[PDB]
């Protein structure tokens, strides 16, 4: 369980070696002065891995490892929790240089909390004990925890990014018998802000999917179809819409696909698709990243903008009577507006100024020149996805045909049709 | 434990030396009707060193000194604590005059209590029995124990100002081996805030840093890096950015420092760089203050709202297009112009009156006024910032190819690029 079984943060890895070496050469931290702490608090969301990096510095160097959780201590007899922490230190103080952690910190932070506190002031930080605390809250703990001689140190976990979900999917597909045209890039990209603890949940449930029919190696189908059943839900097929019905939904998400590739600003789509799902669902499309960005500018914001008004602009010129479809879309595009003008300050009548955070103190005359703005901005914006609807109207029937009967289209299909 | 050893609190000594006096010729406060008390009631911020100070007078003349937490007194069986207190004080009253000190008193302030209200009337103060209290809140204490008699004479400690801080770090660095360039009165001036707890935390940090490589020295790189990790986090290498995203950050700093040297009022730059840093940062600029300073003019608060908004006149002039970045500094450059004109009174239009403070008692005509104000001081300053960097264009690019590879500009060279 040495570090090359644990991927994905490389913050808590580099700062949190020497504490390995500490353990095997602890005459260079007292020719200066050093006070190598007894406690280290990791801290973050839940499920991030907090409790794989203990045993995996355990396990660096051959050492014994005492696993205690601050759950047990719940609603356990009076002086028992004490009882347990006494023999706990007595068995490791026995030992060489131990390592033991104890989890689960919040709820505890009372008798067997004073206990805790003194006995760990009773032992010294030379003999080779060393405590580390796995938190998920860094506020409700008690505070006299956080005075010098306690815990002191903190180590701050964080989901990973873009290229972590890729190694951790890497670690835990070595065993299974993939196919040959599975892609894990590609997988690694539609699957943003999971932790690493979803993806091996992700991996199982592919490997009961391709279980179920019955075959010895898992297809790339497999995995994206197990992907959608987590995000929305299993595939609705007793669910009955009517011909003329289900007209409207293949009109509407086929013009929120051509609106969104001919604009220059935005990410490529993946699939088109009609089968219900979940619930209160009719249809979706999906878009696959290709980089991570931290800064968005105000010509990605416009665009962003003309692809949702892109579905309500298709029923228009093409039935003329509007739909209850879109008002998801609209409630999401209006607080896009309201941001560029209020927070961000890019409206070239009210300046560079915050109006806003209670959450409003201005006056009325201000507040008739924001809507006189944002009513601006949405109108112009609505006139131009009207405009790319009219120009590739004879290509937009030909995806709806195909895409009435296959009920889903591919987007390698999509942009070889749209430019003939 | 001399008074030699305390640093940074010169109003908890001149005034609690005669203490110390009084131990040693009670006479001279008979012969004229001096009853001083019998307790004493530190108050002032956690971990300001109001526990150091009591022992520092203990060991300033040669003289028992019996320690006890109420933070023991809570949770405590019944009955015990009561039994500890009449112990204590039947170990004092057999000794010669003595020092009891007793901590986090604000807890405690109930058969405890009741039973250490009565105990402390019985002894005479003429024996030589001193109790010393140190309390963190001042509020939520037992009114009983504001009565004469009682606790009644309290000091209040004080974080320290610049000159003190230098005093605690010569106090605590003359054991461990400094090297030759390291300036304490550098790293004296850029920790504002700081308490007499955190520097020694700094310096054991550092140790460390100096430690991890291996070497019996504590270089000046060390302790400037060690104070970023405390302040903002440990840096990010893992965190890739697109080639063509961090060359709108190197302007964006860029532009930043440029114009915060033009401006008369303002303090120098440290250092410039682009290294990303904890969670939801990219870029940072820092100043060292050159003094202490209590009273703001007008002029130079124009002077400071002029330096927020040039990295957004820098974008605008350069590129042409607005983006994201400069989100919180349009923020906290719209609060400081709702100060000039509400609460200090320095506008010349609505005259020196104080409309605010709920928060809000005034007409509607009125809050039509202050918005026509607010609206020309940012504005104003806005078109001046952008007139400042349309000079130093040619001399604006260098800073930028320097900064795009060592990803690291100080700011002497940044003030020898300036002055050609
Ligand atoms: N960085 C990682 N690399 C590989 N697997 C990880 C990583 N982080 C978390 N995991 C996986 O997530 C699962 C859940 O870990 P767990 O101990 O429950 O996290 P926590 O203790 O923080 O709740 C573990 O089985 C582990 O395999
Ligand atoms: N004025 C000071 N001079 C030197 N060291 C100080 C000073 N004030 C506080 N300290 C340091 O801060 C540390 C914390 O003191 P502590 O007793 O925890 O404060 P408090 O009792 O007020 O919480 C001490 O180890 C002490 O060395």
């Amino acid at each position: 369980v040495t570090f090359k079984d644990v991927g994905g943060a490389e913050e808590a890895i580099e700062e949190l070696k020497e504490v390995v070496e500490f353990l095997k050469d602890p005459s260079k931290f007292n020719r200066i002065g050093a006070r190598m702490p007894k406690g280290i608090l990791l801290v973050g969301p839940p499920g991030t891995g907090k409790t794989l990096l203990a045993r995996a510095v355990a396990g660096e160097a051959n050492v014994p490892f005492f696993h205690i959780s601050g759950s047990d201590f719940v609603e356990l007899f009076v002086g028992v929790g004490a009882a347990r922490v006494r023999d706990l230190f007595a068995q490791a103080k026995a030992h060489a240089p131990c390592i033991v952690f104890i989890d689960e910190i919040d709820a505890v932070g009372e008798q067997t909390l004073n206990q805790l506190l003194v006995e760990m002031d009773g032992f010294d930080s030379k003999e080779g004990i060393i405590v580390m605390a796995a938190t998920n809250r860094p506020d409700i703990l008690d505070p006299a925890l956080l005075r010098p001689g306690r815990f002191d140190k903190k180590i701050v976990v964080d989901p990973p990014d873009m290229l972590g979900r890729k190694k951790i999917l890497e670690i835990h597909t070595r065993n299974k018998p993939l196919a040959e045209d599975v892609n894990l890039e590609i997988i690694a990209k539609r699957t943003p802000g999971f932790v690493g603890a979803d993806l091996e949940n992700l991996v199982n449930e592919a490997a009961l999917l391709a279980a179920r029919e019955g075959r010895d190696k898992i297809t790339m189908k497999d995995f994206e179809e197990a992907i959608d059943r987590v995000i929305a839900g299993p595939a609705r097929k007793s669910k009955l819409i009517s011909p003329k019905e289900k007209r409207i939904i293949a009109y509407y998400e086929a013009g929120h696909a051509v609106v969104s590739t001919v604009v220059p600003n935005g990410e490529p789509v993946h699939r088109i698709s009609i089968i219900p799902r979940g619930y209160k669902a009719l249809g979706y499309t999906l878009h696959l990243p290709e980089e991570d960005k931290y800064l968005v500018s105000r010509n990605e914001l416009l665009d962003k903008l003309t692809a949702l008004l892109g579905g309500r602009a298709a029923e228009e010129v093409v039935f003329g009577d509007v739909t209850s479809g879109a008002a998801n879309d609209i409630e999401r595009a209006t607080e896009i507006a309201r941001n560029m003008v209020c927070q961000l300050g890019m409206s070239e009548e009210l300046g560079p100024l915050a109006w806003g955070k209670r959450l409003r103190n201005y006056s009325e005359e201000v507040a008739s020149k924001i809507d006189e703005e944002v009513k601006k901005i949405v109108t112009n914006c609505y006139e131009r996805a009207k405009e790319i609807i009219r120009k590739y109207r004879k290509q937009l029937d030909n995806i709806v045909e195909i895409l009435l009967e296959k009920e889903t289209i591919e987007g390698d299909e999509l942009r070889r049709i749209l430019s003939e």
